[PDB]
């Protein structure tokens, strides 16, 4: 009967879905974990691994984040919220990033993925860091097809949150670059309904939604409660049949629970 496990547990079975948390609380180093082990399809969490790496390119490219880039007709895919603002023209890696990172746009990703040399790119900077589970192989949009039992962009809960936190808390990249990532994630504009939805008003959240088929619905946070070490929290859901709907109020009550727990 452990505390916040069951709870977990309970919503979960409320769901008639599977989900997958991963904690960690940075005060004890301890931490708490659901299906922590378990294979989520990422969707859209995975344009933070990629963003990530683009700044950790940066590093030596110091002019790379203001490269201008060129957005062709032939780039947009499904949704380009902001690319599609740019069609003929060109943004900069730094826009693209943002675009990717607070609007979620996926021509943006598809770009920094081009960046990185292809999907293989991304799953690189992944390895590079110490996170063996991360796996990107597909771009935008077809990543986030969410099928059950694909390994495919795939990623654990536990696995993605000791990332974000060392993105973001830990040194896997210059601080330069690791507030750059904090500010964006901190200006993300998604996901008002998930994580930060199920916690305290006064908590400062930097997050990344993700959603696919199969009514997938991600978000992963970094979470500076005010007088209290920062916590890193992974929250993912999907579900068994292909038509069903986003389930971002699942987020928000992982979260929730996990924040009772604290
Ligand atoms: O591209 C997609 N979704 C998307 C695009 C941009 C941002 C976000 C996002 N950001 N934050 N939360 N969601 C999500 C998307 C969605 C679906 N789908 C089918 C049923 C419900 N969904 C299928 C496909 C695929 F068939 F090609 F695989 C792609």
């Amino acid at each position: 009967t452990s505390a916040v496990q069951q709870k977990l547990a309970a919503l979960e079975k409320s769901s008639g879905g599977r989900l997958g948390v991963a904690l960690i609380d940075t005060a004890d180093n301890t931490q708490v974990l659901y299906r922590g082990d378990e294979r989520f399809p990422m969707c859209s969490t995975s344009k933070v691994m990629a963003a990530a790496a683009v700044l950790k390119q940066s590093e030596t490219q110091k002019q790379l984040l203001n490269q201008p880039v060129e957005i062709k007709p032939a780039d947009l895919v499904n949704y380009n919220p902001i690319a599609e603002k740019h069609v003929n023209g060109t943004m900069t890696l730094a826009e693209l990033s943002a675009a990717a990172l607070q609007y979620s746009d996926n021509t943006a990703m598809n770009k920094l993925i081009a960046q990185l040399g292809g999907p293989g790119g991304v799953t690189a900077f992944a390895r590079a860091i110490g996170d063996e589970t991360f796996r990107l192989d597909r771009t935008e949009p077809t990543l986030n097809t969410a099928i059950p039992g694909d390994p495919r962009d795939t990623t654990t809960p536990r696995a993605m949150a000791q990332t974000l936190r060392q993105l973001t808390l830990g040194h896997a990249l210059g601080e330069t670059q690791r507030a750059q990532l904090v500010t964006w994630l901190k200006g993300n504009t998604t996901g008002a309904a998930s994580i930060r939805a199920g916690l305290p008003t006064s908590w400062t959240v930097g997050n990344k939604t993700g959603s696919g088929d199969y009514g997938t619905t991600n978000d992963i946070a970094v979470i500076w409660p005010q007088g209290r070490a920062p916590l890193v929290l992974v929250t993912y859901f999907t579900q068994p049949q292909q038509n069903a709907e986003s389930r971002r109020d699942v987020l928000a009550s992982a979260a929730r629970i996990i924040a009772e727990g604290l």
